[PDB]
């Protein structure tokens, strides 16, 4: 029900406030103009519908962890020198381990897409792309 796209400015991933048009649909890749949450007018963006445009991942419950696998793409919360911003990574391999009443244990070799750096991130850094729901009923 909520969107999220990719903005040009640092290839990074923000929730989407409306979309307001659209254009070269007739080429089969139309972008669209993407009003970002709590950005004003100002810094509408034009978005690759098809590649920068998708559902909402979202934080995972304690629980979710099961269904983040090596080779999934995930957006990961990169905590930088001094930004902190959220961008598509692959999971590399998963570490499991026994939650306690704290939550999920679990640690995750990820890799930026964009810089190909890596991380061990844990769970609060994670958000699943929904593709991915149908692992939590198996
Ligand atoms: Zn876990």
């Amino acid at each position: 029900v909520e969107f999220e796209a990719k903005s040009a400015r640092d290839g990074a991933w923000y929730d989407v406030a409306a979309f307001l048009s659209h254009r070269l649909f007739e080429s089969g890749d139309p972008e669209v103009r993407v009003r970002f949450s709590g950005f004003g007018a100002e810094e509408d963006e034009w978005i690759n519908v098809r590649k920068c445009v998708r559902q909402r991942s979202l934080p995972c419950e304690a629980t979710e962890c099961v269904a983040v696998l090596p080779g999934d793409l995930i957006l990961c919360f990169q905590e930088g020198k001094d930004q902190a911003l959220y961008y598509d990574a692959h999971v590399l391999d998963a570490q499991r381990r026994r939650h306690d009443v704290r939550g999920c244990r679990c640690r995750f070799l990820v890799r930026y897409d964009h810089d190909s750096s890596e991380e061990i991130v844990p769970l609060r850094k994670v958000c699943r792309r929904p593709e991915t729901d149908y692992r939590l009923q198996i």
